[PDB]
């Protein structure tokens, strides 16, 4: 048994894991800016509000 | 009983050596040039790997 195939291996496991590495930060900043978006249109939905003035 | 006649096969059992000898590096090489093609494959397989970026 030899490692030279453990190698072989190693790299599936760490290149699987750049790209969910790679997907799950690109996912995750998605999910940030999503979350920044909700909040900015939170904000803008509370204060974008108008109003009758007077008689 | 002479070893005149020992020397006759003496040659016989040293020469299929050779042949053998001569043959199994071949096959030897072969087996290791085989051997490190699938390796090279191997690696090739794994890291070859494609990616969708972003949305």
């Amino acid at each position: 048994f030899s490692g030279l195939e453990a190698a072989i291996v190693l790299i599936a496991f760490v290149v699987v894991a750049a790209v969910f590495s790679y997907v799950m930060l690109g996912a995750g900043f998605f999910a940030t800016q999503k979350s920044q978006e909700v909040t900015y249109s939170g904000m803008k939905q509370a204060t974008s509000n108008l109003i009758l003035d007077g008689m």
